[PDB]
């Protein structure tokens, strides 16, 4: 009836025999011993892991209204209002309709053509910032920190037609470290006791306490330096001119309320930023250590967009080794390895197993993506699969073996973003640097460090970016 597991304890479950650090690698060797799909008690919560392209198309399409849910907890509950937002809502009218709104202001052709030149001008300044860098051409930058402000800017264009103008920027500053607290409070292991064991929930209160200040500021910030400015500009120029501003008319006109404004930016802040950055720094990490791959994606750009011309984001369907890099990417080095949680409001049934309702529903989509049983030699860094015996795959699913923006009703809206900026900002790094590792190494240190959430190169890597004309 339900599904196989492990035998759990009383009170406990199975949050002792398995801890706290649930991710892709040691979800496969429990599936590697229960099965494609199995359960498990953390304490009295749910969790059901699916790892076959048959269960994944199960959860996702098939019945993916059945599952097409969040599931939630105290904390998150304060983060987004109890689901108030975009992303940890559960299935229904609410989510229509938030998802409907966002259509037009952030996740159209239309949007990518208006800001495709601000991302292109954002990459650019990050190959200015860092072929100015002495460190960069010696011993190397942790690019990463550079690319961040990137994808701030690329992410608060889109938002706010506004960008910061440096690392050094204070209001940039002030905004990273709410974004990491937000984050780091909504990820962090220290309150799993009350969530597995309920009873203890009042132990809770200063951890909450914490959680609704951070969120107070964080929100003051969204709505002191960025929403107020928009209405302003909105009365003065009379018009609609960035993403939150077809928000905060969905407001005048009485679909959504301010507080679902406020959940809108802060679901981008958390889902949009750091996540693309994840993907950015693992492509540029495995370009360091396939030299030959690098080259190969330098030569299509001279050979397709000409010596010394840039690319642009109307280039990459005419670039496809970089899109393949870019695909390649995404599957060896998924950075959302378990997708965002689904969850069936309920009673509901996979592979023939009962599944209690409100139970966490976990895709391992990055042991999709690389089951040595479905891929040839998935580890492999090889672009060139894309392009040969998997060329018809693509990263919006339609393989489901392959889905890091999710399939169906709860996908990635914001690939049509990440996909382009993904691109771009890897084609102009190669167009103006050879990416090598520091002086004392061979290559660059691509040990996972795998969680529940993200899967990010362990250690944020130094590259040597040297100019071409060096
Ligand atoms: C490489 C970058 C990105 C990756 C890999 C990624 C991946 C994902 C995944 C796996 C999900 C959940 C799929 C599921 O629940 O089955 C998701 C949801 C979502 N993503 Fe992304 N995403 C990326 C960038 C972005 C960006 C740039 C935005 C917005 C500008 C965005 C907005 C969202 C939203 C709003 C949802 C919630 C959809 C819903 O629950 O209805 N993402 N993303």
């Amino acid at each position: 009836r339900l599904p196989p597991g492990p035998a759990g304890a009383p009170v406990v479950g199975n949050w002792l025999q398995v801890g706290d650090d649930l991710n892709h690698r040691n979800l496969m060797s429990l599936a590697k011993r229960f099965g494609d799909i199995f359960l498990l008690r953390m304490g009295v919560r749910n969790l059901v892991v699916v790892s076959t392209p048959e269960l994944a198309k199960e959860v996702l399409h098939t019945q993916g209204v059945e599952f097409g849910s969040r599931t939630r907890n105290v904390v998150f509950d304060i983060f987004t209002g109890k689901g108030q937002d975009m992303v940890f809502t559960v299935y229904g009218d609410h989510w229509r309709k938030m998802r409907r709104i966002m259509t037009v202001p952030f996740f159209t052709n239309k949007v990518v053509a208006q800001n495709r030149v601000g991302w292109e001008e954002e990459a650019r300044l990050v190959v200015e910032d860092v072929r100015k860098d002495p460190r960069a051409a010696a011993e190397g930058v942790v690019i990463r920190r550079r690319l961040q402000l990137m994808m701030y800017n690329d992410m608060f264009r889109i938002m706010f037609d506004t960008r910061f103008e440096s690392e050094q920027d204070p209001l940039f500053n002030k905004l990273k470290a709410l974004n990491a607290e937000r984050s780091r409070l909504s990820q962090s292991f220290e309150y799993n006791y009350g969530d597995f064991i309920p009873v203890l929930r009042p132990f809770l209160r200063g951890y909450l306490n914490r959680c609704h200040d951070l969120k107070t500021r964080r929100m003051k910030v969204f709505e002191d330096n960025f929403v107020q400015e928009r209405k302003k500009v909105m009365a003065q120029t009379g018009e609609i001119r960035c993403a939150m501003d077809h928000i905060l008319e969905a407001e005048r006109k009485g679909e959504i309320n301010h507080d679902n404004v406020l959940y809108i930016v802060e679901n981008i802040n958390v889902a949009a930023i750091e996540t693309t950055l994840w993907s950015i720094e693992w492509g540029i990490a495995e370009l360091v250590n396939h030299p030959a791959i690098q080259s190969k994606l330098r030569e299509e750009m001279d050979s397709v967009l000409g010596a010394g011309v840039p690319v642009t984001e109307p280039d990459l369907e005419r670039l496809p080794y970089l899109q393949a890099i870019v695909k390649e990417t995404l599957r060896l080095r998924m950075a959302i390895p378990l997708l965002v949680p689904h969850m069936n409001l309920n009673d509901g049934k996979l592979a023939g197993y009962d599944i209690p309702a409100e139970s966490k529903i976990l895709v391992n989509a990055w042991f999709l993506a690389n089951d040595p049983k479905r891929w040839v030699r998935p580890d492999e860094f090889r672009p060139e699969r894309f392009l040969e015996e998997e060329k018809t795959v693509e990263a919006h699913g339609n393989d489901f073996r392959f889905v890091p923006f999710g399939v169906g009703r709860r996908s990635c809206p914001g690939i049509i973003l990440a996909l382009p900026i993904i691109g771009i900002t890897l084609g102009r790094l190669v167009q103006n640097f050879q990416l090598l590792p520091p002086p004392g190494q061979d290559k660059i240190d691509t040990t996972e460090k795998p969680g529940q959430f993200s899967n990010q190169i362990a250690k944020h890597a130094t590259i040597v970016c040297k100019p071409l004309e060096a």
